[PDB]
């Protein structure tokens, strides 16, 4: 679509290998990013450096937007590539000029910002209101809706490790392993390696 | 410093709104209703809440004069309100349809910049809340909440530190604790000489 094509014509596009850190928490923010290809994880940490996954973002998602609207702001989280990525970049200064030329590009960015607030608010609800079983169950549903999930005769197939699930839902790997065994016994999933089939999705 | 600078973008925006007055405790936005209208707080304070299936409430945010509300449906048609918003004081609230506001954006996108600057701050705040809920126990969440509240513009200076006006029930709704649990932990923090429980958070 022509708004995005115009936007991307004002960016530079960089390639990043999987596992590369795109954005470091607490660095001064001067640049907006947009995922042309690939996916990333948005991470925060506790004081002893345990990570939690706030969000996955995918092709077509803006990143690094939270610093755009106020001078002096710092990055609010880490962003790490989970695949090879191609990521467009543009300075906030130049983007602010583009918005005045054609605010449709701000509409596209703001649409994502609103969705992210809705989704992160739902995550707050899950953490406040659900037990570990309820959280893992909801997480397996959510992962089954990510663009990289694969169709399967019995539902959707995902590849994710127990550690990674635990970092999404706020559980130990051990707790994840125990609940996944229970869900398998209840015939709600199957698990083979880092492969999980989420039935009925 | 003193003496308000005129704000032409805001005055233009407000000239296209209708203002309505809402008493304390009134519901401004009802979760699950179709979203077709944007609001802006001219005066007053609100709480943004979500509820579980048993009606336990969690407060996501307090919002105040100069805050937009009901913005999250603006960018795609057919969405529902994502949370409840309730008046904490008497409010004066400007309202405008999403259809008109979208026209204003094309006239002067600075009004969308102001709205989006608030969405960005809210995302930072709500993301920190996700980390607190995942990483901290009840005492940790309560300590962090008191620390946060004492840094709000509406905290009052006190000979012993900063003073906040908030009930044990309200803290419970922020942190995900019963009010009795909050009361016990506040007594712990008081015995540790960190606070006095309005609540005074010590500092010099
Ligand atoms: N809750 C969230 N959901 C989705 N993305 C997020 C969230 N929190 C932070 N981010 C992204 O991570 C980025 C870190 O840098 P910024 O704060 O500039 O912009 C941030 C957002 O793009
Ligand atoms: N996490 C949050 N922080 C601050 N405000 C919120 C949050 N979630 C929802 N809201 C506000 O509550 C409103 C509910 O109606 P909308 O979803 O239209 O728009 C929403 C925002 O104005
Ligand atoms: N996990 C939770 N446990 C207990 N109360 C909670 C939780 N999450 C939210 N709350 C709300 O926090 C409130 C604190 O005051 P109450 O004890 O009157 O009622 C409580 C609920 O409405």
């Amino acid at each position: 679509d022509p708004t995005l094509e115009w936007f991307l014509s004002h960016c530079h596009i960089h390639k990043y290998p999987s596992k590369s850190t795109l954005i470091h928490q607490g660095e001064k923010a001067e640049t907006l990013y947009y995922i042309v290809k690939g996916s990333v994880a948005v991470l925060i940490k506790d004081e002893e450096g345990k990570e939690m996954i706030l969000s996955y973002l995918n092709q077509g998602d803006f990143i690094g937007e939270l610093g755009l609207f106020e001078e002096g702001q710092e990055r609010s989280a880490w962003v790490r590539a989970k695949t090879a990525c191609e990521v467009a970049e543009i300075s906030y200064k130049k983007f602010r000029q583009l918005i005045q030329v054609n605010p449709d590009i701000l509409m596209r960015l703001s649409a994502q910002m609103a969705r992210r607030l809705q989704v992160t608010s739902e995550k707050v609800g899950n953490l406040a209101f659900l037990d570990a079983t309820g959280r893992i169950a909801q997480t397996l549903l959510n992962l089954a809706k990510q663009p990289d999930a694969m169709t399967h005769p019995d539902g959707m197939q995902i590849k994710i490790t127990r550690q990674e699930i635990g970092q999404i839902v706020g559980c130990s790997r051990e707790t994840v392993g125990r609940i996944l065994k229970m869900l398998e016994d209840q015939n709600l999933i199957s698990a083979h390696g880092k492969t999980i089939v989420v039935y009925g999705t």
